């Protein structure tokens, strides 16, 4: 199986894109961003409880949100692809260092989240392994217009600068590189206009 | 290699116990707390262990998951790079993920500690994590050191670890119950049970003798 991740900021459009994969090809499965169990753990929403308190919940979340995702992604296993909503990458490199630098985590959380993360990532790092890396870029500001698009309870705090901080790291992950990746501009509305996203994606994983 | 855990309350005589039956045989090796990581949090500065005992409604859960990777990270190195000389080798793990959950964390929620969603969150953790790591670190037996919370309390301060003189008698109560619930009543693998409530430093030959008999079985 070649696995690919489909990495952007919060709203650029994933999981719109994934959906215009899933149904274009009987070898091509997703493994969305386990968000439904995020926000309902009836239960508590540990999104929400993030968002309202990072302070106090970010260390919870982040733990949980990337033991959802390696879940998940393991679980799928079982010319095929598989794309992943995000990463264990991303789980680490772009939100939980942002929650850090943000003081969100101090240095106790986030000397036990890098901890388990590096020991997670030597279990199940060879499994995980991605193929190539899909980037949907989009400004925070159109970012921030999905965000109240789509319209979560959980998210309608959201200042334009954490998504800015997002795209940033993104920006130099995948774009300055300071892994095959594809970048797609995801600026104008694509839930019509995906025929060239798709040839170009079918380009990129015949690369691989 | 036999793995068997040593449960009991804080303060018990767990540590003192452990490195007793390290020096005892060469076939026998131990896997100690991690108590040292837990006072000062570092990766293979922060005090965590403290910062459960000074305000566990905020800390509680976070010490709980760290404590028990740590606790399975442990038990795994030494599962792999112990006992590799020894005809009867038998690795004694000071707790287990079991004394994890289903003593401590069990306990922090019961008390609001942790509230639903953390230990919803703790539970799915340590299923996760059994479920991969599980079958390397099954126990073979459990030693339960018994000492009365009277006792456990003294020895806490005897011992005189800042974090813990907080501690109250009610705490070690609950944590007793449920020791005795679940080794004895069998209300919550073979046990063996020894009482710990007399120093044992230097009249340890019959508890040993007691190990040994309860080893030959398994
Ligand atoms: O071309 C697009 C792509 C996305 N959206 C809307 O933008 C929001 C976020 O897209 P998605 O949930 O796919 O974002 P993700 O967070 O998954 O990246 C949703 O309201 C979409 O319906 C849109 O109107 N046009
Ligand atoms: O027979 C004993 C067992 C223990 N202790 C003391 O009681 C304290 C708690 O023992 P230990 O640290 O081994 O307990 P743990 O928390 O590991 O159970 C320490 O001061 C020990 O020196 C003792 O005086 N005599
Ligand atoms: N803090 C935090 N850490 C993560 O690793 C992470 N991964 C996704 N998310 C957020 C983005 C959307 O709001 C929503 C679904 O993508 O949850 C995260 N938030
Ligand atoms: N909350 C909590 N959960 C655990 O799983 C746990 N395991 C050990 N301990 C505490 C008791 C002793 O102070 C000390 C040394 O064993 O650490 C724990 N405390």
């Amino acid at each position: 199986i070649k696995k690919i991740s489909i990495e952007g900021n919060i709203a650029a459009g994933k999981s719109t894109f994934v959906n215009i994969l899933k149904q274009l090809s009987e070898d091509w499965e997703v493994v969305p961003e386990p968000v439904a169990r995020w926000s309902n753990v009836n239960g508590g929403n540990v999104l929400q409880m993030m968002y309202e308190k990072p302070e106090r919940w970010s260390f919870t979340f982040q733990t949980y949100a990337c033991l959802s995702r390696i879940r998940a992604q393991l679980a799928s296993l079982n010319k095929p692809v598989l794309f992943f909503e995000r990463s264990v990458y991303s789980d680490r490199y772009i939100f939980a260092s942002n929650l850090y630098e943000s003081e969100s985590m101090n240095e106790t959380e986030w000397t036990i989240y890098q901890d388990w993360h590096d020991w997670m990532n030597n279990q199940f790092g060879q499994s995980l392994e991605l193929d190539g890396i899909i980037y949907l870029q989009a400004t925070p500001e159109t970012c921030l217009h999905r965000i109240y698009l789509r319209g979560r309870n959980e998210e309608q705090g959201i200042p334009l600068e954490y998504l800015e901080k997002l795209h940033y790291k993104h920006e130099s992950w995948l774009l300055h590189r300071t892994v095959p990746i594809l970048t797609l501009d995801v600026n104008e509305d694509f839930k019509d206009k995906y025929e060239s996203l798709v040839e170009k994606v079918k380009e990129f994983l015949s690369t691989l």
